[PDB]
Order: structure tokens, then C-alpha cells, then sequence
């Protein structure tokens, strides 16, 4: 039946699943990302590729959020969507959140053969552009739940009656 197994999964993700509405398109349910730094990977912007990547063995490290508490059929759906070429990598990061070190799963490029846009792009642009996403989702949704037009949740819906005449 659908029924989740011991050995729960830790996987270190950057952008994807930080989010609650994603993690539970994901899985089914909001899985918890807990707050960790990847010390051995060194993440890029990668513009013009589906917002990659993290390569190399290098000396930097990748803050992020490892998702927590994920059975290994949720975990598998990570591999499935999205980490279309993506390979899945045993990382140890640091548990931010009590600044403890534990070894997470994570999603590297596989075509990581050839160090690609090995500059580390503005941290600051990161930033202020994960952040403007973010604020005007937070804004625009509370105005569409505050109801300025009186809008109600039949009223904005077309339906329809069907009429005979």
C-alpha cells in the first residue's frame, strides 16, 4: 500500500525545492528543508541552462537547504522530474541550523566534465532577485486575500448555469 519506509533521505537542493508549495507538488506533502552549507561544491548561475549548477571538488562552499525526513520513494521523484541531467552525488554539508555536519544526497551536473562558467556570478543579484520574487508574491497574494474587489471565490470563477432558452 502507500505507506513510507524507514531510512529517511537528506537531500541538498539549491533553488528548487525551498519552497513549501513546491515540495508538496513534489512529493504530496511539504517536505522540511533544513538550513545547510555544501563546504566541496562551488554553485554557479549557468544562464541559458535550467538553473545549474554545482560542480567541482572545490574549496568553496554552497549554502543551501537540505530536504529533510524524505522517504525513498519521495526521493526518487527528485530524481525523476527535474533532475533530467542531473546525477544524484553523496555530499556531506553542514547542518546550518545547529551547525553540525551531515551527509546529504545532492543533484550534480553530469555534463560537469568541462568547468563551465567557473565564475561565481553576484551574490548581491541573487539576493535582491530571489528576494523581489518573493516580496511580490507575498504582496500580491495578500491583496487577492484581502478581496479588494469584494472578489469571492464563486464570483471569480466563470461558471456556468447553462442556460436553456
Amino acid at each position: 500500500s502507500t505507506s513510507s519506509d524507514p531510512q529517511s533521505h537528506n537531500v541538498f537542493v539549491y533553488g528548487s525545492i525551498l519552497e513549501p508549495a513546491v515540495a508538496a507538488v513534489i512529493l504530496d506533502r511539504t517536505a522540511d528543508t533544513v538550513p545547510a552549507v555544501l563546504h566541496g561544491y562551488h554553485r554557479y548561475k549557468l544562464k541559458g541552462l535550467p538553473y545549474p549548477c554545482i560542480v567541482s571538488s572545490d574549496s568553496g562552499k554552497v549554502n543551501g537547504k537540505v530536504i529533510t525526513g524524505v522517504s525513498d520513494a519521495e526521493l526518487n521523484n527528485f530524481d525523476v522530474i527535474e533532475g533530467n541531467d542531473y546525477e544524484r552525488v553523496t555530499v556531506e554539508v553542514v547542518r546550518m541550523d545547529n551547525s553540525e555536519k551531515v551527509k546529504v544526497e545532492t543533484y550534480v551536473w553530469v555534463n560537469k566534465d568541462d568547468p563551465r562558467m567557473y565564475g561565481e556570478w553576484d551574490f548581491e543579484e541573487w539576493r535582491v532577485v530571489h528576494a523581489e520574487k518573493f516580496v511580490e508574491t507575498f504582496r500580491k497574494m495578500l491583496e487577492w486575500n484581502k478581496n479588494p474587489n469584494g472578489k469571492s471565490m464563486e464570483e471569480a470563477v466563470g461558471s456556468l448555469l447553462s442556460s436553456g432558452d
